[PDB]
């Protein structure tokens, strides 16, 4: 866990991004633009390579195995808020890397970007993920009703948040 | 109030939008792009004239007086949702036009755009607005903590929503 | 009727088009691109000025009052088919001009463009329009179920057609 | 069947597409634009990479042999409708994979894209295809007369449809 | 007749061109591109303003009344040939201006452009026009069968020609 | 001859077209643009790759040997007509492939493009070609006087045509 | 003083900006690009109209007389700092508007932009301006030696600052 | 000599063009634009690859050895005239290829381009070249005085011509 | 004639050029590009506004009446030569302005442009023009055979020239 | 003299510039590009609006009559040198304003731009100008032989200079 | 240390710059544009390849090993000043190369760019760096309060400077 | 010496140019634009490929070892003047090739380009270079005072010239 590194996303990592999506079974977006193919993703990456509304980091281990992805989107530098997401490769989901990657993401958000609030969305139907984020310091601030359409159904999601003051202390 | 008519926004209405946003005292955005002056607004309008992620409508009375603005942003056509805002000009705020514009907005969103969910954000320190939207069918789904920096401090905002099934089948 | 003239649409007619589509109850499209405002219509008109997938004509009287619009869309020149739509201004709807405009459209489609088939969609809940088109030479070829979302509910539409051979003989 | 996988179309698949459309007997189109040569297809693919009016998926087996193509065109997101087409390679046509591909298409349309209605056109002179689509859940809603010019004569086609409610329940 | 002048076409004359077309009832082209609206024509004129494959001249009288149009198209400067057309305004068609405009057109073709052959197409169903051009020196070289589609029918046309050697002598 | 297959032209076939046009000894054109060298051809191909006013097809045998070219130009979709040309490579001219390519061209023009009339031009001083096209159904509709300047003198050309109704209903 | 309003800069105000510069006798910059002419300024304004690294506000009175200019430049939204400048028209420099405009500028900086630090540069040879800014809450943090070249000499400037915490309390 | 072939110039031949110039010691032009470097030539060739005012042919032998260059410039298709030039590689200048290449150039000019007049410029100080062209059918039509600046001096040149009528007979 | 002044051509003078070229009855060119109408001319002017291969000047009297045109084309700065043409408006042709404009043209070419040779072409069937240019210092250097096709036949043209050394040192 | 003001050149001043350069006897240049017509000057002004290699100022009197132009060209900011030129209108040449304009130019060059050396070229055949510049602080540093072709013959020019140290002390 | 050579930065050196900036733990900028990944850097390099507001040089030993980076930004040619930074690769930090690179940077700034003032910023919590630059001639001119947010808190930075007259005439 | 050849500069020579300018002690320029890196030089070369204001030639020996560079800049074709500069590689500086390269430059300038005057700048502190250029035909025409900032101090340079008449006779 202590040997996990965060590295800014490169064009060579887009293949890794693509494979992570085929498992999800939900529409994927790149700077709020939809995509399904690897070629769409690459075109969009070229387009938004300098846009600073979203930042992405590839999580690797010592042996450079691709462990997961840390995502910040909807970054607003006046209100100093950003939406946060984690995606661990299926083969690494049980090993307990999640809490380390969450802390790495919060560290970058609150120590370098100088953000004030980090929030996220967790499906209410996945209560173990909600508990995980609650142990990591997040608190529920909303229960969005039928917010997203996932596998043929409208689903609720917990919107949870953590402030910079609480993480730094 | 039935004299009121909702009309798609034109470039000629941008001055009206600019005068409305000067009194907000919170940073204004046009397709998630900040703007303060009229020239920045007009250029942003020209850039996003065909972008369907946001739709705006100005309401006029029979005499074509500019009453207010109806704003739909973050329009997502996979999840079929959007964020709604209403801005009545100061000189028309106390005339009871609010509930009429809200229902016009919901009717367009749920009948012509065939959207599924309409949500909005209301300052927690504005209880009369929260009650207004509750009277119109909106229900609180979140209490966002220190979401926006307003007048020198981070403030809370209620996120309230209404669904298409409710708006169209509640009286059946 | 005999003094109703067909004229290719010009930029100056776009205001007339915008007023006709103001009260329709369904999203208006220009070359399969949606629009609501006059400005959006004008830039779409500039973008598709030379696109021959659709052709539009304003009908005027002898004194050049604008009565309505004839629309040909989805024009395919391999199969020689096109979808037709007529819209008459509210002030001129009851004066009994529809049949003349319909046949003016058919004449242009079958005598100038050399098309083979003209079809149209009419709401099932507008039986008088269905009867009208039947009386002008159209025959039902389909009952599309829940094709369009109109006034808050999905509605059926009749697809009706007429061929070049039948009209020109 | 269970090992048949749906994958978003890539540029490398354009050769497979060109071979499928070589023996079809009708002009092939890419986003309503005609084409015959591979080079023309490739530049049309580049031009419409981000156009969401159509979505295409190649179906492969476990060993990644290309079996066929699923096509969604004329996608409207206000009315939530789309036209569907399946094309199986000649070598894999008799192996009885069609039903699996059809339902894979319906699953993506009704569980990810959140569409309401899927319709298709099938030649009247292909009764086995009509029966197949009927057996998979489609119902005839139209008998389009002389819709397409195929093999030197105009031919009728059945328009058949299925709704999201029926498939997901 | 001797007071008729030929003047190279200007943008201000496109309105005159447009009105001449509404009487014809046949598809109009501008450098082999179709058009119906005045706005299409103006866009096309701007596009091809320097293309030398076609040349056009407005025929005016002493009082500057717009009498007609002289057209040269498909100009080939290796084989030195060009297709020629005359269009007289309906109000001037009986006064006998035609022969003068034909000679003016041939004069420009054979004395300035140094062309070798000028040909034209006359509907066989208009035998008086065929006789006119025969008196002016043209000879029939072809009877094109069902060449053009005019008012719902395929029509034949006489292709007639005149050489530079014969006109200069 | 049934082994022969007609295939849409690709950029890789441009060298074949260039070698075919070197023996013509009459100015070559690509969408009515003159060209002499291969580089000019390749650039013109890139410019008109989507222009539907002309369509070209190369014919190959079972071994993928380049036999000839099928050319349709001046394609008009209002009048539904086009000009047709055939060019067999010198090393395959005497094998009797001509009539097979002509019928393949007519079949594509009249069944998939749904054209109404196909016409062509033949040098009057090439009587065997005129007879060939007559055998395939073409009829003379014009004798164009001094149409083209060829090898130092203006020459006549026969314009010959065939209609869709004939090609598809003659044996019924 | 209480009737002074701040208004975001418009293209129509560039003339006012230009006149303010002719009095200064120092090189003027627009988004770190030099300019002397009004035409240079207008071209630069068009170029950087959306750049958010600098913001400008015109100070007007009740009668809409142009009083001065408030300038924020070098805005960094990670470190949340910005350089601040005031320029009062010569005819209004003695009336005591300065302190009001300084507070208006700090108010916008600390209540809307959510900035953390605002600094400025004052010529050491203008000690009365240094005292003014010190009374308004600024403190000296640097004495830059020969930083700028003004009227033939290299001059020192006091760099003074104020934090958001101190202004809000 | 009978085994010499003319071939339209290709980009791969520009190197051969370049080497031919280094021997000349006079300023070289490409479509009336000057050049000295091979990179300038290549850029100019890309620019004017479709311009038909100049045509160039590489003369090769049976073994594909580069023998020379045939040049036509200032081609005017109304007056049907063009300037003609020959450049033989130094290693092939004595073998007597010149007369064959001159006839090949005239043949293309008068049998394919259908030109009327071909002229050229020969330095009066090279009387043997003047006699050669006179034997090949050219006649002097001018003695241009100090027309060109060559190796530090203004030099005269004979302008000689030949007409199409004389070459074809 | 000393009242006459030579001025660089402006876009406002293009109508004057167009009226001058209508009476030529020989194809007009603008930087070697053919043009017949005013719109083609104006577009060509915009394209070549900075091209220094040609320079043009309009001559005006004290009342600013448009008298004629001075044209220098084919300007080569390595060989330092150019082709010269003069075109006097019909209503001013018999006033003896020709020799004044010619010397103004030569003076600009040889003093400010520092050119070495000025040549021109004159129709052989226009002997009075040939004599005019001879009187001004031009000498015949060529009799071009069937150079231009004019009014239905190929005609001859005299090529005449004058050098800088002569124009500037002849009276010394 | 004291009422002579220096103003950065605007587009509206280009007519004044054109009139000054009408009678100069030498080709005029704009950023080393030649020009004669007003239109050519205006487009060159648009092209080099932001090019800082040259800076120009019009001098006006109190009533804003245009007296002349100050020109700085060939400005190098590494070596801090620039070539200077003054042009006074013919109507204002004898009023004795030159010295004031010269020093206004030197003040801007040495007090605002922070240049080190200003040099100029003056014709040897204009001794009064040479004496004038000498009297204002310039010293001859070169006698360029046959530098410029003026009035049909090459002429010498004096290059004269002055340094920042001497002027500011 | 005299073996060290200063060389203008090339595109091939961008990987070296990227590896240097990963250890900074403070947001990196390229012509005042933020960047984190190598691809963003390479694109920014292509955009500003000719922008003279910043100049960068990589130092190499005799074996061409990449030692460090010399950075000049905010270059102003009216005031003749610039901000200087030095970044030695971790594996070469303790070899005493710092003072050599600093003097190479000052020599280029004051002899070839003819600048007047060079200033730099040093974290107040890095006293050994402050002493290093003092040893090289830099003098403190400011103590910037809470200038930069570093590792979760606002920190102070010393602004230090040196003038051209001093660097070039101190030993005279 | 006789085997030293002049060749127009190519893109492949840009590395040789970069190495020559590495040790010069003065900012290098390409068409008056400064540069330091090879990449900056290469893009400047692409931008000015056709700009004739400057012309450069690499000198090679018989075995094609690169000895130096001849540079012509500030070329004016009205006045027919140009500034000349020679740079010899350090390895070939003492072999006594300078005079040959100088005259090769003069030959091209006076026999091909038809220029009138060639001038150059040489540091006053390089008397051997001054003597060399004097011995090759140059004459001092100026002693520019503090023209360039070299090695931390402003230095004088001699401007020396030679005319076409003197060289060619």
């Amino acid at each position: 866990n202590s040997q996990l590194t965060l590295r800014a996303l490169e064009r060579g990592d887009l293949r890794f991004i693509h494979n992570l999506n085929n498992n999800r079974n939900i529409m994927s977006y790149w700077f709020e633009e939809p995509y399904e193919s690897f070629d769409e993703l690459e075109e969009l990456y070229n387009k938004h390579i300098h846009d600073n509304a979203e930042r992405r980091f590839v999580v690797e281990d010592a042996q450079k195995n691709l462990i997961g992805l840390v995502e910040l989107i909807e970054i607003n530098y006046i209100h100093r808020s950003a939406e946060f997401q984690i995606i661990i490769a299926p083969e690494h989901q049980g090993k307990g890397f999640a809490r380390t990657l969450i802390n790495r993401a919060l560290d970058y958000s609150f120590t370098i970007l100088n953000l004030h609030k980090i929030y996220l969305h967790v499906a209410v139907e996945n209560p173990k993920a909600v508990h995980l984020y609650e142990e990591c310091g997040f608190v529920e601030e909303g229960h969005l009703v039928e917010e997203f359409f996932i596998l043929g159904r409208y689903q609720d999601v917990k919107r949870m948040y953590i402030l910079q003051s609480k993480y730094l202390n």
